[PDB]
């Protein structure tokens, strides 16, 4: 008989770790709270170290993703590229080759899209919003009660349901803050231009490639999108006061406020402000750095995503960590199926004890130190320094570490990583 | 502007083949000229090594491997061992542990199936025979002959037709001796004892256990199959005469025949020869060690497996060659296939040719080392040293070379060899 999972939460993480395991012939179960609606239409991009992660899960999520983007007389060098967006001379400050795709991005509904084709019928359920988790001995099942009164029955269960993860509440409790993301007291303006303008303000190099502008307190990204037809904009500024609790995290705002925050910044960039839509969005940061999880894993339930540690988006890379969480969980699961197969119940049930354990091993000190690592580098961006000419060898000082932080996301040892966790696993079932 | 792959064979390496070019979105047809399967009743054995790269081939490639195959305590390890056969002692000469699932043994024709059933429909056309190959322009497609009269047409071809591959004849010229296989001047004599025979005359230990028992000019392999109910023996003994070609590789022979060879050697191993049925098989073993490949690849056709590099079986690893073959070949033309999107039908074919020239550059000397090794660890099995009393310290210290020989096959670094096929296709393209 099969190894059944359910995995609460139908966001990227939890269907690329559906597909892992379904390709193994683990039998999975993927609860989604919302109606079936895909994701924002925003891009998201992934390092070259995901998607080989990616190919290690199912070959057919690296061509679902290919398949969701646009189609690029040699081969194209990724780049990163930070200018000084306070000054006029706005000059090139550091630039990071992350080399032939390095990069590689794609729609987000798209994605997930494809990704759902990509599964067999009947994994998805959707209107399934989880709300209590009973668990028993390890002997026997787990059951997940849904708001719409139903339940399931699974061998374990994995938490991929986000940066407000029921899962993660049920681990710790729902008064602990433990439980929940907190704010970054940063937040963003998003929105588009178009390239004409993009160009007319920033030149045409720096308005058909990915440059971030520094500055006191503040920064912003930009990058073309929709083939080199528009321009992406997200304005990151600070903010003192407290988020308030039950009010929404994304909301609307106009084009006046974003440029406001940026009237002392140099005047192409304060251009690019003013071809914005009049009317613009406002996304605030939270993530779980105040309060990381202690364990991301206890008995048959295990976290994986932002469920685990979701973090501020300066590094562009959390679902790539998410990612990795998926290949480690994978893999672990098929080696319990196939080192029990033909023993008892109370080995099988042991055994996803000894795998969930040996996935907190090896995971939690990386993540939790990129979910750090994020709000470092933002702090590293918005330096007050930027805005005292006397200060530049300061404030330039910064990207040495921008440099190593990014190459410890980019390099991961996944194959090293994978190693460890099936070691720990044979150790924790005291072979 | 989809990439369409003709592969010519449809045995264990060309199905893997397709398996891994189909779940990269890749457009593939298999050839076979057979109507349905053979090899019936056969078992084969797989490194770990090789599962790791039909993992990345496709993780379906696994399972299938795994519902082919085959009580509490702890997990098996997987041992080669050798035992004198020629004198009464018949002691343990050597052992070599491959640790946890350092093999995986399947049935053939059953994993084939289960492979099959995997692909998509419609992929593998049988009763086509390939007859002869037309090769126009680069810029054209490859037309295939096939002996109903019917063809095909495709971007580029991939030979996995096996020892006597017509893929490799074409290449080479049909009167070439480079096109066709060569005898060893050995054969086998292949047929199965009871399990309580196999005791009764090696022991429990022994019976239930894979040895191979070495002498003068020949030697003998055992192993349980049919849940440890029955043993395999294979006999390989010397042969000064040719192999007068039209004479079939397979034939019929007799228990007695096979005893005759041995009569030397000690009792419990003419015991188990004895036990055979009266009549059994001989198998001429035949391989590309004579007139190796000058290249596996050119323009835009390849060889792959046995087409390229078949070999005598006395390092039970042929096939897992093949599917290194495989896995580099299927990363190649994925990695074609994304880097010439939207390019002009000219670069599109320029590419594969590139591709092929890589694979060629990274496989070759690999695959043609083990066509060698194969015939050399046979050499140190069937030493007419074993049979002199003076010269059996000489003897035994050829196990130091079928160590390193066995772990060089073993611990092959196939993430370097992937890299270096990417390289040298890039550098093939003029970046
Ligand atoms: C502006 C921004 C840009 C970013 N850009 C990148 C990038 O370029 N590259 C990168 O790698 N990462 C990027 N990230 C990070 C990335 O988006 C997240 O890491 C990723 O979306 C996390 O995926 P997930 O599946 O764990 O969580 P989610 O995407 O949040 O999915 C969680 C799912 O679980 C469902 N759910 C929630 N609660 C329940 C419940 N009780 N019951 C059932 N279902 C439930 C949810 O409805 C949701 O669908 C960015 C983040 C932001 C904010
Ligand atoms: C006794 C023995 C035991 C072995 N045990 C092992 C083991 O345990 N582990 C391991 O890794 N390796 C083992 N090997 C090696 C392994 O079997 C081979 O290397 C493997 O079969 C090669 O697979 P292939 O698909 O390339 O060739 P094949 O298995 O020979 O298949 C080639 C296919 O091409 C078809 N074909 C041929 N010509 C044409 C044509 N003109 N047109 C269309 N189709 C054509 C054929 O019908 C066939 O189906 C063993 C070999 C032998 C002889
Ligand atoms: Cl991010
Ligand atoms: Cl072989």
């Amino acid at each position: 008989q099969p190894l059944s999972v359910g995995i609460v939460g139908g966001g990227i993480i939890g269907v690329i770790l559906a597909a892992g395991l379904v390709r193994r012939g683990i039998d999975v179960k993927v609860f989604e709270q919302a109606r079936g609606f895909r994701e924002i239409g925003a891009g998201m991009a992934f390092t070259a170290n995901a998607v080989r992660c990616m190919e290690m899960l199912d070959p057919a999520i690296v061509w679902a993703l290919r398949s969701s983007g646009a189609v690029p007389q040699a081969e194209a060098r990724d780049y990163l590229r930070w200018v000084d967006g306070y000054h006029e001379s706005s000059k090139r400050l550091y630039q990071l080759d992350a080399g032939i795709r390095g990069f590689e991005a794609c729609r987000r509904d798209q994605f997930l899209e494809a990704l759902v084709k990509v599964l067999p019928e009947g994994i998805v359920e959707c209107q399934k919003r989880l709300q209590k988790i009973h668990e028993k001995n390890e002997t026997e099942k787990v059951t997940l009660e849904f708001a719409d009164g139903t339940f399931a029955h699974v061998d374990c269960v994995i938490g991929a349901d986000g940066i407000r993860s029921r899962v993660r509440q049920h681990l710790f409790g729902e008064d602990s803050p433990y439980s929940h993301p907190h704010y970054s007291h940063k937040f963003a303006f998003r929105g588009l231009i178009t390239m004409e303008n993009a160009i007319s303000a920033l030149g045409e190099d720096k308005a058909r490639t990915l440059n971030m502008h520094v500055g006191p307190n503040a920064h912003l990204i930009h990058f073309p999108v929709a083939n080199e037809t528009m321009v992406n904009i997200a304005a990151f500024v600070s903010d003192p006061e407290e988020w308030p609790d039950k009010l929404s995290l994304v909301g609307p705002a106009t084009r006046e406020e974003a440029m406001g925050y940026f009237a002392n910044w140099n005047p192409g960039l304060r251009a690019v402000l003013g071809f914005m839509p009049e009317n613009i969005d406002r996304w605030a940061m939270f993530d779980t750095y105040d309060y990381p999880a202690p364990f991301f894993s206890r008995g048959k339930i295990c976290l994986v995503g932002d469920a685990a540690h979701a973090a501020v988006p300066h590094h562009g890379a959390g679902a790539c960590i998410g990612i990795e969480d998926a290949l480690c969980a994978t893999v672990l699961l098929a080696e319990v199926f196939v080192s029990t197969r033909g023993k008892s119940s109370i080995v099988r049930n042991r055994a996803i004890a000894a795998a969930f354990g040996s996935f907190n091993a090896v995971r939690r000190v990386r993540a939790q130190w990129f979910v750090d690592s994020s709000r470092r580098v933002c702090d590293l961006y918005q330096q007050p320094e930027w805005a005292d000419p006397q200060k530049r060898i300061k404030a330039e000082n910064c990207f040495e570490e921008i440099k190593d932080r990014s190459h410890k996301i980019w390099h991961f040892d996944y194959n090293s990583m994978l190693q460890e966790a099936i070691e720990k696993y044979r150790h924790n079932m005291g072979s």
